[PDB]
């Protein structure tokens, strides 16, 4: 009989149930206090991507890396100084990607698209996830 799962793990599970009805196969999460609630990395800068599959990858710069192995030890990290665009240029399509619509500005998301891949399409979501 297992350890009990994190609530951070649990979180993101319930996230991961999210998306079939957002119709999305993954989500980028880019605001700070959204991060930290699924994760537990309480740093300035990331991005977190939650896949259908429940699996997951997030991002930060080199300041943070020796922080967000220690308080997200469950969660590959990648490195990079912009981090959404970062994680996002590593998804091979097809893939229907949400994005926090309510909390990303015009032009940081003109920047997002910019790194997406050929059949990687990005998709607005409302509300906080
Ligand atoms: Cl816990």
């Amino acid at each position: 009989a297992p350890l009990a799962d994190t609530r951070f793990l649990q979180r993101r599970r319930a996230l991961s149930a999210q998306l079939a009805a957002k119709r999305i196969d993954a989500m980028l999460v880019t605001h700070l206090t959204h991060i930290r609630y699924l994760s537990g990395f309480t740093g300035s800068n990331a991005a977190l991507i939650i896949n259908k599959d429940l699996s997951a990858r997030i991002s930060t710069d080199g300041r943070y890396i020796t922080q967000i192995a220690e308080q997200v030890p469950d969660i590959e990290s990648l490195m990079a100084r912009n981090c959404a665009p970062a994680l996002l240029s590593d998804i091979n399509g097809p893939k229907r990607v949400g994005f926090e619509a309510d909390y990303l500005s015009v032009s940081q998301c003109e920047e997002l698209r910019k790194s997406a891949g050929s059949d990687v399409e990005l998709i607005p979501v409302t509300g906080a996830i």
